[PDB]
């Protein structure tokens, strides 16, 4: 355990901490590992180099902790002009066990700096073979930060992030890029440029339990492939929380498969509630899926299939065995169906059991061997 305070780190809004704060994780690193605890105040902090360098390298064993989320502040100088992938992370190309953050504030001043700049950043090699291992974070805030706000990355294996706030910042509040066997829980994404939750390349074993996102500049959770030709994000569970007031989708499921959708509230989305977007085996279970399409005439639940032929994997993404059960669906005045598949192909959809009310037309199935009860 170490004070950041004892290795000369101010906090006093203006002196650039950086070096202290590094200082002190270094010695908790050659303890074999520890707390580095950082009292109340804002501390300022510099670009450590190269954009892979971040602000402050965390390393094994090594566990940030400060006063509470807004209580302990973390901000970038005015005047940065670089990008920054991470003003938080783990080292390029090594595999980083055993460590992470709780109790305070990431602010990225956007508004007084320039250069992509990400909150959170961790993980091994973009397409090598290795991962990051072991890592929590709890109670933290990311908020006005250029790019991303948690930008946990390929790969990370038992990562957990939880209790935790992303909001105002450039791009997505939350990525889960290539995480496994990882957890996200109770995390609220508000106000992002972009996704409030984007999970993508590849991640798979993953839960997202009770997370909220609303307010968002695109969908409240996507999970999609990405722009490469990659394997697919599968297995992930989406269980509660609720994703309302964004500017497209509440949820969207895009070149994936086996994804559960349970006990969720959806509503008030410039588009549809949810989306599968040339998926397989996606279960769209007991939702609350209500008022959406407040932008534009589109259902409360669409079904169609992604055509890339022409894409990175020259690949037709048909969407097949979407099972739609037990879900209660009422439409806003532009709501065209409560559920519908387009005539792309899409297929064996089954849907069973589901409330549908105040849409211009309940269901439109069109797949041959789609099927539809109660
Ligand atoms: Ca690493």
């Amino acid at each position: 355990d170490y004070n950041v305070k004892d290795f000369g780190a101010l906090g006093d809004g203006v002196s650039d901490d950086r070096a202290s704060i590094q200082a002190a994780i270094d010695a908790a690193y050659a303890a074999g590992g520890g707390t580095v605890y950082l009292p109340a105040g804002e501390y300022r902090v510099s670009a450590a180099g190269e954009p892979g360098d971040g602000c402050l390298m965390l390393k094994d064993g090594v566990y940030l902790a400060g006063a509470g989320m807004g209580e302990t502040v973390i901000k970038l100088i005015d005047g940065s002009d670089q990008k920054i992938t991470g003003m938080v992370r783990s080292a390029y190309g090594e595999e980083t066990s055993n460590f992470g953050m709780r109790d305070l504030t990431l602010d990225g001043n956007r508004d007084n700096t320039s250069g992509k700049v990400d909150g959170w950043f961790n993980g091994y090699i973009p397409g090598g073979d290795g991962a990051d291992r072991d890592v929590t974070i709890e109670r933290v805030e990311v908020r006005e930060m250029s790019g991303y706000g948690f930008d946990p990355h390929e790969q990370t294996i038992n990562l957990t992030i939880r209790d935790s706030v992303a909001h105002d910042n450039g791009l997505d509040g939350f990525v889960a890029d290539y995480l496994v066997d990882s957890v996200f829980e109770n995390n609220v994404a508000y106000a992002n440029d972009r996704h409030g939750f984007n999970v993508v390349t590849s991640t798979h074993d993953f839960v997202m339990t009770n997370n909220v996102a609303y307010g968002n500049g695109s969908s409240g959770l996507v999970v999609q492939r990405g722009l490469e030709d990659l394997a697919l994000p599968s297995n992930i569970l989406i269980d509660g929380g609720a994703y309302y007031d964004n500017a497209r989708e509440g949820v969207l499921l895009k070149m994936t498969s086996d994804i559960t959708l349970q006990n969720a509230d959806i509503h008030g989305n410039g588009s549809s509630g949810v989306r599968v977007y040339g998926a397989q085996d996606v279960q769209i279970l007991d939702n609350q899926i209500h008022d959406n399409a407040q932008a534009a005439a589109v259902p409360e639940v669409l079904l169609q299939s992604f055509d890339d032929t022409a894409g990175a994997s020259g690949t037709y993404y048909t969407t097949l065995n979407t099972r739609i059960e037990g879900n209660t669906i009422s439409g806003s005045a532009n709501s065209t169906y409560g559920i519908q598949e387009r005539n792309d192909g899409t297929d064996y959809s089954s849907l069973i059991d589901n409330d549908i009310a105040g849409v211009q037309q309940p269901i439109q199935l069109y797949g041959p061997h789609s099927t539809v009860s109660g």
